[PDB]
């Protein structure tokens, strides 16, 4: 594998005729409340809009998908909760190796009081907004969203 | 935005600061049939591991969401179906622009008949497999699981 590039959030490398880009893991955060889930929203250059995605980030050194999934929580939301893993998933393994831990936040607490937009919403409003293609998602977002519909309700 | 490098699936641009990898986008098709959800496995030398995905591919030159779900379908798993669009979703909007437009499959049809492996199996197989640490998931593969839990069950 030879490297073309070498990043800030990702190297470019080359092994083979196959396009690699290396990109550290990242944690995602479902949390619901009074049948709203917490999605968040900030401008994303790379795609030129504000997709509905739901607390995530990359994890850092000397952190543990746990950790990392309680920082985010806290940085964008300002929330804390009891943390349960729940799967993980490979973002897109034809050309990137990022790989996302996602947990179930419960018994959300305040502990702390600009870029990122907490978004509470019932997932079946985020669901129809994007069917009326009034909304775009993420992957952390529509799995938030398909994992409620699945084993939250009731 | 100044691109660093034009490859074959993807352009390695910057933004500011922003590191941006444009990328084609993308279709994957969930099918359902006698309780068995179809999945797809193949080395993905990215991850260095075969995840579980569902039959997914880029869109062409000429071709829109719909065709390229036929298309993908066809060749890897020799099948057609009466297709439906679900939702759509940015793989990692923090990085690249890659976006996949998912389908449901009904009435499959073998039409045809190695680098691919087709994988029939029940989603609460995969989804206890991967929770037991034997097999990963792409993004598609846990979409296409969870769909299935909230709305093709019964
Ligand atoms: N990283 C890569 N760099 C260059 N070429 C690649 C790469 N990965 C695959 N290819 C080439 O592209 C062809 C595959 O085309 P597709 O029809 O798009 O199918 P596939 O790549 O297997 O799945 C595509 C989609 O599913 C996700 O798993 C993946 O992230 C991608 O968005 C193959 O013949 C292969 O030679
Ligand atoms: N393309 C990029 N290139 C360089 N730096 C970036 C990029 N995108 C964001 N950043 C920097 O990284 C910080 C964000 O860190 P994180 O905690 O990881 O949170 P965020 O990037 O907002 O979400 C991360 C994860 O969710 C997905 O939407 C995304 O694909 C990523 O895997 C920000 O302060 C920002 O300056
Ligand atoms: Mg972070
Ligand atoms: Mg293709």
């Amino acid at each position: 594998r030879t490297y073309l590039y070498r990043g800030r959030i990702l190297n470019l490398a080359l092994e083979g005729r196959y396009e690699i880009v290396e990109h550290k893991p990242a944690v995602a955060v479902i949390a619901l409340r009074e049948g709203r889930m917490l999605f968040v929203r900030q401008m994303r250059p790379a795609v030129g809009l504000a997709p509905l995605e739901i607390p995530a980030g990359l994890i850092e050194p000397g952190e543990d998908p746990l950790e990392a999934a309680r920082r985010e929580l806290a940085e964008q939301t300002g929330l804390s909760g009891d943390l349960t893993y729940l799967f993980s998933y490979f973002v897109s393994p034809g050309f990137t190796d990022e790989k996302t831990h996602v947990f179930l936040a419960e018994n959300l607490k305040e502990v702390e009081a600009e870029a990122i937009e907490v978004v509470w919403m019932r997932p079946e409003e985020a669901l129809e907004r994007h069917q009326r293609g009034e909304v775009e998602f993420s992957a952390t977002g529509l799995v938030g969203v398909l994992y409620y519909h699945a084993f939250l309700r009731g």
